[PDB]
């Protein structure tokens, strides 16, 4: 019973699986509901839903 990977190359969101776009240091989610934006911290990226940022 081992757990889904699918290549764990492939970009996808924490929860609202879509497409991501890198900008500077922080990246924004790209989706039909995505919108979401997460900024990098001491060079770690956030992928907490709660910690996510709503857009400017
Ligand atoms: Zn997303």
């Amino acid at each position: 019973m081992p757990l889904e990977a699918g290549l764990l190359e492939i970009l996808a969101c924490p929860a609202c699986h879509a497409p991501l776009e890198e900008r500077d240091a922080e990246l924004i989610c790209t989706g039909q509901d995505c919108g979401l934006a997460y900024p990098v911290r001491d060079g770690i990226p956030v992928l907490l839903v709660d910690e996510a940022r709503r857009p400017e």
